[PDB]
């Protein structure tokens, strides 16, 4: 019942908190096609990010209602979670530019 919205070329890190710096999401360096998916049947959303190499999911994180999504740069964007901090550093302003805008439509319809 997911359906796609969107999708980004984007190299996904988390901040590792305790050594105080970015590290590839799945310990798996390189680029992700990036997704935010739209669940009808409860109207939720997540970002689910797969390796474009070798397939592999590297991220799966809701999108509640009011989540704070910073774009700290034109290629750099990234919210919190409890556990850490996520970040899509774009392969293009574009890519980023288009994964912002299905973002931002998330939170507003949440
Ligand atoms: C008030 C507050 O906690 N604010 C959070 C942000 C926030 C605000 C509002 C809602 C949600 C969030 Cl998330 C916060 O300040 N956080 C999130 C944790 C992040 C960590 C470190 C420092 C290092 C300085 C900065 C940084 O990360 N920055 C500069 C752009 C720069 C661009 C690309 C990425 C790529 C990986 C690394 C690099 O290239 O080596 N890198 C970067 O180096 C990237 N920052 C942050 O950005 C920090």
């Amino acid at each position: 019942s997911e359906q796609s919205i969107c999708q980004a070329r984007a190299a996904v890190m988390v901040y590792d908190d305790a050594n105080k710096k970015w590290v590839p999401a799945g310990g798996s360096t390189g680029f992700s096609r990036v997704h935010i998916y739209h669940h009808t049947g409860n109207n939720t959303f997540r970002v689910v990010g797969r390796k474009i190499q070798d397939h592999q999911v590297v991220i799966n994180c809701a999108i509640p209602k009011g989540l704070k999504y910073n774009q700290a740069t034109q290629t750099f964007h990234q919210w919190r979670d409890a556990r850490q901090v996520y970040g899509l550093n774009f392969g293009s302003k574009e890519d980023a530019n288009v994964f912002a805008s299905a973002m931002m439509h998330a939170l507003e319809v949440l």
